[PDB]
Order: C-alpha cells, then sequence, then structure tokens
C-alpha cells in the first residue's frame, strides 16, 4: 500500500476540511472587495536572491529552498512580500497608484522537527500612499474580516506602534542605521529577557543604549512616547492620525497602543501592527507595518512607500474553534434528480438540464438504486428537493417532488 | 536591481492578468457546483514514489523533483489524480460513495528547454461508479464549462473512445495484461507512423501492430462492432455514453474516435479528449474511466473512478482566437473623496456606512484635490464618486456624482 499520510508538515483538504478552508476564503476575498483590492497571483517558486536580507529574521533562517537540476538557487516562498515587490518592479512606471493589490499565497518553510511547514496567508497591501491612511484602511479591513467570522473586539485587537519610536532612540545613542533592522528582529523576541540584552551586546551595542530600548518597549501610552521624544515626533502624530482615523470609522474599539510590537521583518520603517485573542491563548492573528524602503533596496529609481498585512490560516481557525464560530457546514445541493428506473434515465436527464439550465445545483443518482435508497443519497448529500421521474407522471408532462408526501408538478414549473 | 522576471517558465498574474484567470476560474467552480461536485485540495508537494509507474509516460518523464535536506524522495505535481486516489484511499470504508470531488491545482514539470513549467488544472472526478454515466456527467461538464465560457458546439467538440477495444485486440493476440499500459502509452504517440510501429516492437510481432494499426483507424461504432461484436463491452458502454448525452441535449458536442486512448497508463475504460474543430490548438481537456488504479494503490476492494484534467492555458489561447476574452476592466462601487483633510473624519463614517451595506468601496487616501480624485475614481472604474465636504455636511448630505452632482442625505446612499 502507499503511503495515504501528505507529506511532513502538509495538510490535506478533503471536502469537510475544504468546506472550513473555503468560508475562511470566502471572507478574505469578500473583505477585500469590500475595501476595494485587486486580486493577483505569482509562483509559489521564487528565486532565493528574492530572500537574502541578511537581518537573521527566522523567515530567512527557515527558508524552503533547493536546487535546480540546471543549478538555480530556488524556494517555495516564504512570504508573498517580495514576490509584490518584484512584480511591483517589473511594471516600474506603467503602474497606476494608489494600487491596493491582495492575494491568499500558500507560503512554506522547513524546520528539522521529525512542525507545519506550510500555511496559506491573506495578503493586503497598499502601494504609493505616504500617510497613515493605509495603515488605517489596513488594520481596519483586518478588523472586518475578523468580524465578519463572527467575532467581536470583546474577543480580539490590534496591538499597534510605530518603528520610528526604536529608530530615534537607537539613532541618538550613535547606532549606524545598518544595525535598525537587527535590533528590531532581535527587540522582537523578547514575547527571553536576559538571551535579548545579550544578543544586542553581540550586535555591538553598549549597556546603557540596550537600556534605553527596553525602557521605551514597557512605555504604556502615546503620552508616554511623547514625553521621551516629543508631542511634535513623526511617530507621536502620525500615531494620534491613526487612532483618530480608526474611531471615525467606527472600529475604535478594537485597536489600541502597545510600544513592545516591533514584528519580527527586517523592512518595516513606520507604523506596525498585530492581532491578538483577548484571552491572551494564541500567537498573532495578523501581522503587517508600513516598508518605505523595500522598493528603493530592491533597485527602484523612485522611493514606493508601502504598508501591508498578512494573516494566517491556522490561528484564526483555532480562535473560531475555540469561540464556537466554525459548526461543520454540511454538503448541499438544490436538486436530486431520481430515475424510477432506467428506462427513465433519459428523460431524467431532459430534466437535469432543465433544472442546470435555470442556476440550480443538481444531481442525477447516476448507478442503479431502488428509489428509497436513492431518496437516502438525498439526504445524505444535504439536498433541498427530490425530483423523481417516473413513467406514469412523464405521461402527463409532470415529475413527482418531494421537499426534503411527494407532490405532481409540471415539468415548466420546476424552476 | 533584483531580478523582475519569475522563475523560468513560471507566470505571474498582477491584476489584469488576474482577472483572466478568476473568469476562468468562475466557471470551473460555478460548473463544478452546478454538477454537484464537492470541491477538495491536497499538498503542491507530494511523495516521488507516488508517481512511478513505470509505463514510459510522458507525465513521469518530465516530473519536477527533488531531494530534500531530510533525504526523502519528493515532487511538485505533475498531475493530481495520485494525490486523489491517496485521500480516496485514506478514507478507506469512511467514504461515502458515490463521491464527486473537484479541485483547481497548480501542476507541475520540468523540461530542459531555454518551455512552460507550470498550468492550473480544473480535476473533476467521479468515485464509485460502476456505469458509463459518470462518463456522461463527465463530458456533459466539460462542455457546459466550455458553453459557459462562450464556446459552442460549432467551436469545440470531445473525440469519444474506449480502451477496451484495444485490449481485446491485444489479449487475442496472446499479449501479457502488463503489456497493455505501455502500448496506450505508445500508441498516444500517433501525431510519427513509423517511430510508432518500430516502440511497440521494443516492448509484439508485426501483425500484432497491424491488428492495432486497423482499429485506430475504423470510423464508426458499428464497424468496432463487426471487429469485436455488438456484445463486447466496449459497443455497448459507447452506445450507452452517445444515448445518454444526446438525452441531456449535448449531442452536437460530442463523437466517436477510435484514434483516441490518451497517454495515462492508468485508464481501463472510456477515455475522450476535448479540441477546437478548427484543428488549431493541442488537446483542452483529457479523461477517462480508471478502474484499477485504487486495487494498485493497495486498496483491499476495486474503486471504480472516472475524471478529466481541463488546463488553463490551452482554452485561453482558443477563447483569444474566437475574441471571446475582452479586457475585464477593475471595478468598484463607490469613491468617497473628501473635500480637503478637515473631511477626513467624516468621509470615513460615510465610507463605513456604505461597506455595512454590501458595496465595495474606496476613500481616497491621500491628499488630492478634487478633480484628481475625480479622475482617480473613473481610474478605478467607480459606478458612483461620493463627496464629502463641508457645506452638504452640516445639512445631512453628500454630494453624488454618476460616472452634474446631487446633493443625497446620508440615510438614502445604500
Ligand atoms: N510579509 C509579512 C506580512 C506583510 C504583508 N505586507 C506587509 N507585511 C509577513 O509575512 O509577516
Ligand atoms: N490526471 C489526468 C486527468 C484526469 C483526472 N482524472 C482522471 N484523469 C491528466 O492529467 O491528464
Ligand atoms: N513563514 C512561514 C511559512 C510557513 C509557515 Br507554516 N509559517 C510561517
Ligand atoms: N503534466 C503537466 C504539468 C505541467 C504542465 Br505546464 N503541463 C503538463
Amino acid at each position: 500500500m502507499v503511503e495515504t499520510e501528505p507529506v511532513q508538515g502538509c495538510r490535506d483538504f478533503p471536502p469537510e476540511a475544504m468546506r472550513c478552508r473555503r468560508h475562511l476564503f470566502d471572507v478574505f476575498h469578500a473583505t477585500a472587495k469590500t475595501f476595494g483590492f485587486e486580486e493577483y497571483d505569482a509562483p509559489v517558486l521564487e528565486s532565493e536572491e528574492l530572500y537574502i536580507r541578511k537581518a537573521g529574521e527566522e523567515i530567512t533562517e527557515q527558508m524552503f529552498n533547493f536546487i535546480t537540476k540546471g543549478g538555480h538557487r530556488v524556494a517555495l516562498r516564504p512570504e508573498m512580500t517580495p514576490s509584490l515587490a518584484r512584480l511591483l518592479l517589473g511594471k516600474g512606471r506603467s503602474l497606476l497608484l494608489p494600487a491596493k493589490w491582495y492575494s491568499i499565497p500558500q507560503c512554506w518553510r522547513y524546520e528539522a522537527i521529525t512542525r507545519r511547514r506550510e500555511h496559506y496567508q491573506w495578503n493586503m497591501d497598499i502601494v504609493g500612499v505616504k500617510s497613515v491612511s493605509a495603515e488605517v484602511e489596513l488594520v481596519c479591513a483586518a478588523c472586518w474580516a475578523m468580524r465578519s467570522l463572527g467575532l467581536s473586539s470583546k474577543d480580539v485587537g490590534i496591538k499597534v506602534n510605530s518603528r520610528k519610536v526604536l529608530q530615534t532612540v537607537v539613532e541618538q545613542a550613535g547606532v549606524t542605521s545598518d544595525k535598525f533592522a537587527p535590533v528590531c528582529v532581535i527587540v522582537d523576541k523578547m514575547e527571553p529577557r536576559e538571551e535579548v540584552e545579550a544578543q544586542l551586546a553581540v550586535l555591538g551595542l553598549e549597556p546603557t543604549v540596550v537600556d534605553a530600548i527596553t525602557t521605551t518597549l514597557s512605555l504604556k501610552s502615546i503620552d508616554e512616547i511623547a514625553q521621551r521624544v516629543g508631542e511634535e515626533h513623526e511617530a507621536v502624530k502620525e500615531l494620534r492620525q491613526f487612532f483618530e482615523q480608526v474611531e471615525a470609522y467606527g472600529y475604535g474599539d478594537w485597536v489600541l497602543f502597545d510600544a513592545s510590537v516591533v514584528r519580527g521583518l527586517a523592512y518595516y520603517t513606520g507604523i506596525v501592527f498585530e492581532g491578538f485573542d483577548r484571552e491572551g491563548k494564541f500567537r498573532a492573528l495578523c501581522g503587517g507595518g508600513r516598508y518605505d524602503n523595500l522598493l528603493t533596496t530592491y533597485g527602484s529609481p523612485t522611493p514606493i512607500p508601502c504598508a501591508g498585512f498578512g494573516f494566517g490560516d491556522c490561528v484564526i481557525v483555532e480562535l473560531l474553534q475555540e469561540k464556537r464560530l466554525l459548526p461543520d457546514i454540511p454538503h448541499v445541493v438544490d436538486d436530486v434528480v431520481i430515475p424510477f428506473d432506467e428506462s427513465m434515465r433519459p428523460h431524467a436527464l431532459a430534466v437535469l438540464r432543465r433544472l442546470r439550465d435555470a442556476g440550480r445545483s443538481a444531481d442525477i443518482i447516476l448507478d442503479k438504486k431502488k428509489v428509497v435508497q436513492a431518496f437516502n443519497y438525498a439526504d445524505r448529500v444535504g439536498a433541498v428537493r427530490a425530483v423523481l421521474v417516473a413513467p406514469e407522471e412523464w405521461e402527463r408532462g409532470e415529475v413527482q417532488v418531494k421537499m426534503l408526501r411527494g407532490f405532481a408538478v409540471p415539468l415548466d414549473r420546476l424552476v
């Protein structure tokens, strides 16, 4: 017998599981459409050179990579943002801005544990908008998706911060700019306190510079940030604008400030955010931020402002299961056409044709079955209606219909 | 600068191209739903052992395979049917039959060219149905999809045959059953006549080759009946098939062709493939019955299956030729325009309302003068522009313009 289990760390989606995934994706698509984002896609296979950022990111550390027969370094994408940037850079001058693009790529990782190696990740990005209205819209989109799935602001929130605060603190200490990305990557690991301080020292930062970083991540309000860097610091004005705009849109209860949020990606320059459950039970539900320099690093002759997020398919489902918002969605079909016997099969097919022409989902019983077994089958597939095509009714230009006693119905009136 | 081109043989789908792909997939999904099939999926990465069939298939010859860091032989799936079989075999007794399952996997191949290495392929399969009604439904589904895209029976058809005819001819000649799959794979190659005869010899004497050649050239079912009898399984089944398609109303879409075998080892019965009537393109779709596959995978009981694959590349070329793929421009219901930044908070409340009512809506995100905001609305294909200006706002109103303006109460926007 062949191996029935899927490849290590990968999921199968038989129909039952697929209906769940589809319920989730319906919301991602519908939210994107509500917010005016355009779908795109790109190959799961990208050049490895695309992901070499040299900041010690977990995402680059766990690349699912391999060498082609031709000898080229490729990888199954660990994330989508670089692919997006490649596409944007390809279009160059011909891309109309602003652009709002989304996708739901499967993304990949390798880990030596004998644990998940793939997930699907909703990506939403806004390109060509300098102002915080982008981040506002993005955070609202994430909340909208969660609310659409049945969650409330009692269940979840979005923690919001700006990396510009830390930038200034690190830059005031005399640390070269190139160290800033590594610092964010290290400080993201705070969620072992001694080991984080140790890694920062290896980066070449003295104890007092580490102290200033620690203190600023522990400041619990925007006013406290204001005391440290000033009320007219870019981060303060922008964070204030952000919260004012989310409040105006009606999602104020969903969002809050948290100075410890930095995210683990090298490329965020400004506002960063992540979704979380209010019970403190799960990892991040989604994550994102502004990354205004990425396209410049890729060689764009002009700077292109970008912001966006990723929203995974695994943590959200666990949360929905906990909150009892993922009831089993059973299969449905409008009609099941039942030939009384094989001599009625041709007539039954004409009926089936009609039903499908009118936009109805319909089965016909394919093998030889007795009527009552055909009826049981109809119930198993969740048919709303059984349509028995029997010789007596057929001579009267009729069929028998039963909603799941029967009724005789003219053919013309079935649809 | 980084490489902007995608990896060799792979396609990018920026929004314009993605809208085309989505138009196609909408039809695949909608056809599956119309026909009562259930969606499934499985990993693009499968074990290589899953595809080692040893019949010289093109599909096994061109596997995109590699070795993990852990040392396991894996591959990006060249097709979906083995993955389907794996899932079916996993469920075993607990799967309710009949089952009708579909998916739209990306599938992969490696070729030493300078040419496509990936395509998307609609798969539709019926599991647990012994009778030709399965193949009927499958062929009708394919036609339905093509008709849904704007094609007619003047544009395309489905050639249909049964491998059982050839089975009998080969088996009458004394050829061991294990040679039958290789014979089909070879005979599928009929488009170089001398080289096909040569490959069969490496496998069968000249007179056995002669009988194979003649039977592929027979132009009707009655002619098949003369050779193997009207009681031969292939004859009865093909007759039933055409009778059922006729009854469903797709008789003009289908026809008999004794040269159709397909290139896959596993087909046991009816096989079919879609084609354009102008003879310009490769096969549009292909499939057949494969009643032994699950048995080869170790199923303790035989499980009848039939299905097809329907690629995303040839169909699009055909639709482009027939001028059935007009550019689909982006659309959005509303574009909310703040008169200036002091109106942004009010504009956001309006945006919220519009979206609450099920409308697709943008708000102008950066600082723009009104006329530039309006131009932007037109570019994104907005049906309606909603200007939120201080004067109207004090009256509990906004300005609306369908793409002169009108003042409208907030309550009446939706
Ligand atoms: N690529 C980020 C998410 C993101 C999308 N756009 C911006 N950020 C991640 O994987 O966490
Ligand atoms: N796997 C086949 C198509 C198919 C699906 N089901 C049965 N046949 C192919 O790629 O040609
Ligand atoms: N980056 C990444 C990829 C795949 C999974 Br599962 N999680 C994270
Ligand atoms: N089997 C297969 C795979 C990929 C492409 Br492109 N064509 C055929």
